[PDB]
């Protein structure tokens, strides 16, 4: 049955290169397997490379982007100008190398990347990885990424041009739970968007809804908001997205269960991985991807915070019950 030259069984014989791309990637991509600011640079670079697709633009008769096409490193110079592109340039051509040296497209590279990069993060789900995706790109055209100034109409119409209801655009954000900011706060670098950066699970849900409380740097930055306690940063897009009655109650419904979120992430990094694909012209090799070893600890509401101090804005669902800590406020370290 197909063995790999490696000994490995797998679906396809398509599947057997990207078992030699893992081993790259594993010991120098990502330095030994590790959850750092390589695993979070990919998630925003597969974020932007699959958003560059608007069927509203192919309508009204222009490009519209070819979506998970890889065209943020064959077009990175042009791509990488865009405002929404700060801070990618290295982890760009780090990918690039590896996708010339191993023979694969640039669009499945990156859908692999974040794959493997996910599984070494405790607590995430196994992505799916579906493998043949051309190579060939035409640059993305420009202003289809959501910014952390835009309102939630914004967003919610960029992303459902796209594809994604209101619903799939909350799933989404649960990378954001492995997040920090670089660019928007230069003063408070690697600021954490959550108290676990290393940790996928539903501390990012709860953390946005608590009240803002605390300036973490010396001034504020582009699109900064109050957070709830020192060194973790807030963005005005994720504070709007937490509050604003269209998002609200999917936003809540994501702070209790780290079962359920992987799910629904899992199933919108489906989504997006094919914008511009026929899912059905492409070949499986998700078995190929590892799991990532289990996230045991339980959602919490940090340092001696209760529910009084979530800032409650699902009108008809009430706000779950989540374990509490005895504490004094958390500050936290700059991400890895
Ligand atoms: C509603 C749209 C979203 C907006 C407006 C947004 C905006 C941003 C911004 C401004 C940053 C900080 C980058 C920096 O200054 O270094 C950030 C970080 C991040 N975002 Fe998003 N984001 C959104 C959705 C997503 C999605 C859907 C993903 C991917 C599945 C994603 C993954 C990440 C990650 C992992 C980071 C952390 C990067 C790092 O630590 O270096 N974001 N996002
Ligand atoms: C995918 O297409 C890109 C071109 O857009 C190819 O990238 C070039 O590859 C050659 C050698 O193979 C390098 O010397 C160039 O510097 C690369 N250019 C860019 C923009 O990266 C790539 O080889 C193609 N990959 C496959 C498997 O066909
Ligand atoms: C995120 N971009
Ligand atoms: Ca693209
Ligand atoms: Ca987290």
């Amino acid at each position: 049955s197909v063995t790999c030259p490696g000994g490995q069984s797998t679906s396809n014989s398509q599947c057997c290169v990207w078992f030699d791309v893992l081993d790259d990637l594993q010991t120098n991509f990502y330095q030994g397997s590790k959850c750092e600011s390589p695993v979070r640079k990919i998630l925003r670079i597969v974020f932007h490379d699959a958003i560059g697709f608007s069927p509203a633009l192919t309508a009204a008769g222009q490009f519209g982007g070819g979506g998970a096409d890889g065209s943020i490193i064959a077009h990175s110079n042009i791509e990488l100008a865009f405002p929404a592109n700060g801070g990618l340039t290295d982890t760009i051509e780090a990918l690039r190398a590896v996708g010339i040296n191993h023979g694969v497209s640039f669009g499945d590279l990156i859908q692999f990347a974040t794959a493997v990069g996910m599984s070494n993060c405790p607590g995430s789900p196994r992505l799916e990885f579906l493998t043949g995706r051309s190579n060939s790109s035409q640059p993305s055209p420009p202003s289809l990424i959501p910014g952390p100034g835009n309102t939630v109409t914004a967003i919610l119409d960029r992303m459902g041009d796209a594809g994604f209801s209101p619903d799939e655009v909350v799933d989404l954000l649960a990378a954001h739970s492995l997040a920090s900011q670089e660019g928007l706060n230069s003063a408070i670098f690697r600021s954490p968007l959550d108290s676990t950066p290393q940790v996928f699970d539903t501390q990012f849900y709860i953390e946005t809804l608590l009240k803002g409380t605390t300036q973490p740097g010396p001034s504020l930055g582009f699109a900064e908001e109050l957070s709830p306690f020192p060194g973790e940063f807030r963005m005005r897009s994720d504070a709007l997205l937490a509050r604003d009655s269209r998002t609200a109650c999917r936003w809540q419904s994501m702070t209790s269960s780290n079962e359920v979120m992987g799910q629904r992430y899992r199933a919108a990094m489906a989504k997006m991985s094919v914008l511009g694909f026929d899912r059905n012209a492409l070949t499986d090799c998700s078995d190929v991807i590892p799991s990532a070893v289990s996230n045991n600890a339980a959602p919490v509401i940090p340092g001696g915070l209760t529910v009084d101090d979530i800032e409650v804005s699902c009108p008809s669902e009430p706000f779950p019950e989540i374990a509490t800590a005895s504490g004094p406020l958390p500050s936290l370290a700059p991400a890895p």
